[PDB]
C-alpha cells in the first residue's frame, strides 16, 4: 500500500506531462484519454525491454523510485475490472506482439498475472488479414460494441512487431441525477465573447467544493453512484484571456498542483448551483509523438529499441500505439437525500460550467486518474 501509492503519484505525474502535450495539438479544441491505460501498457512494456529502452521509460512515466510497479498495476486494474460489471465502463488495455517475436518464456511467465489478458501474441506478418479481424472483433466485443474498429486503413500493416491498443470508454451514472426537465439549451462560452449552443444540465444539491484563488477558479467533486469514481471539474471564475480561459491554469499545473488542486480533504461540502454540459466525446489519438517529445525516443526507433528481456529478435520497435477514449455525461444517475436547510447553516455557492473547463475522472479507492481532459466547446 505504501508504493502501492507511490505508483498513483507517478501515474498522475505522466498524467499532466502527457495532458500539456496534446493540449498544444488542439489548443482551441477538446482533450480526452484515459492516462492509465496508457501507463499500464507501457509498464508491460518497460517488462519486456532492457538497458536504455528500459530507462527512458522508467523516467517519463516516472517509475523511477516505485518497487512492484507490477503488483501496483495489477491492482488497479483487477479493482477497475470489479468495477466494469458495476458501471457501464470498460477499459481495455491489450498489447499484441507478432509470433515472429518468440518471447522469452521467463517474461511470459513474469507478466501472466500481473497483466491478465493484457498480452496477447498474433500473425501480422502471414496472416495481417485474419489478425485485423480477429482483433477488430475481439475488442469491439470487450468495448461492448462502443468500438466498431479500432483499426484504420494504414494503422496497421505486413510490418506490424509491437502494439499497443487502449480502447476505453464510460457512460455516466451520477449518485446525484439531474432532473431532464431541468437541462435546457443555452450559450456555451468558448472565448470571452463567443458561445456556441450547448445542454445544461441543472441541479441544486450539496456538492464538496473550494476556490483555488491561485488560479483564480473553483474546483468541485462530483462523485458517480456509490462515488467510486469521481469526477473532478476545475473551472476558472471567469474567461480572462485571448482564448479558452485555461491558459494560466494550463501554465501552472504540473504533476505537485494537480495533486493540490483536487484534494477532497482540503474542500467542504456546499448547497451548489450546479450547471455542467451534457456532452459525448469520442477522441483517438496517437500520442506517438507527445510522447517522443517526453523523453521516449529508442522505443519507437526500429534501430534503438532494446527490447532483449522479451524477445532476442533484434531490429524489433513499438510499432504502433492506438488510443480511443469515450465519455458520455447525462443526467442519469442515482436518487439522493439533500440535507434539511443548507441555504442557512452551510455556504450555498455556485458552479456554473457554461464555460471552458478541464476535468479529470478519479478512481477514489487508488487516488488514479482513468480519464483526464479538457472541454473546450462542444
Amino acid at each position: 500500500q505504501g508504493s502501492m501509492d507511490a505508483l498513483q503519484l507517478a501515474n498522475s505525474a505522466f498524467a499532466v506531462d502527457l495532458f500539456k502535450q496534446l493540449s498544444e495539438k488542439e489548443p482551441l479544441g477538446n482533450v480526452l484519454f484515459s492516462p492509465i491505460a496508457l501507463s499500464t501498457s507501457l509498464s508491460l512494456a518497460q517488462v519486456g525491454a532492457k538497458g536504455d529502452t528500459a530507462n527512458e521509460i522508467g523516467q517519463v512515466l516516472h517509475f523511477e523510485n516505485v518497487k512492484d510497479v507490477p503488483f501496483g498495476f495489477q491492482t488497479v486494474t483487477s479493482d477497475v475490472n470489479k468495477l466494469s460489471s458495476f458501471y457501464s465502463l470498460k477499459l481495455i488495455k491489450r498489447l499484441y506482439v507478432d509470433k515472429s517475436l518468440n518471447l522469452s518464456t521467463e517474461f511470459i511467465s513474469s507478466t501472466k498475472r500481473p497483466y491478465a489478458k493484457e498480452l496477447e501474441t498474433v500473425d501480422f506478418k502471414d496472416k495481417l488479414e485474419e489478425t485485423k479481424g480477429q482483433i477488430n472483433n475481439s475488442i469491439k466485443d470487450l468495448t461492448d460494441g462502443h468500438f466498431e474498429n479500432i483499426l484504420a486503413d494504414n494503422s496497421v500493416n505486413d510490418q506490424t512487431k509491437i502494439l499497443v491498443v487502449n480502447a476505453a470508454y464510460f457512460v455516466g451514472k451520477w449518485m446525484k441525477k439531474f432532473s431532464e426537465s431541468e437541462t435546457k439549451e443555452s450559450p456555451f462560452r468558448v472565448n470571452k465573447t463567443d458561445t456556441k449552443p450547448v445542454q445544461m444540465m441543472n441541479m441544486e444539491a450539496t456538492f464538496s467544493m473550494g476556490n483555488i484563488d491561485s488560479i483564480n477558479s473553483k474546483i468541485i467533486e462530483l462523485p458517480f453512484q456509490n462515488k467510486h469514481l469521481s469526477m473532478f471539474i476545475l473551472l476558472p471564475k471567469d474567461v480572462e484571456d485571448e482564448s479558452t480561459g485555461l491558459e494560466k491554469i494550463e501554465k501552472q499545473l504540473n504533476s505537485e498542483s494537480l495533486s493540490q488542486w483536487t484534494n477532497p480533504s482540503t474542500m467542504a461540502n456546499a448547497k451548489v448551483k450546479l450547471s455542467i454540459p451534457k456532452f459525448k466525446v469520442e477522441k483517438m489519438i496517437d500520442p506517438k509523438a507527445s510522447l517522443e517529445n517526453l523523453g521516449l525516443k529508442h522505443i519507437f526507433s526500429e534501430d534503438t529499441s532494446d527490447f532483449s528481456g522479451m524477445s532476442e529478435t533484434k531490429g524489433v520497435a513499438l510499432s504502433n500505439v492506438i488510443h480511443k477514449v469515450s465519455l458520455e455525461i447525462t443526467e442519469d444517475g442515482g436518487d439522493s437525500i439533500e440535507v434539511p436547510g443548507a441555504r442557512i447553516l452551510q455556504h450555498k455557492d455556485e458552479l456554473n460550467a457554461d464555460h471552458p473547463f478541464i476535468y479529470i475522472i478519479r478512481h477514489n479507492k487508488t487516488r488514479n486518474i482513468i480519464f483526464f481532459g479538457k472541454f473546450s466547446s462542444p
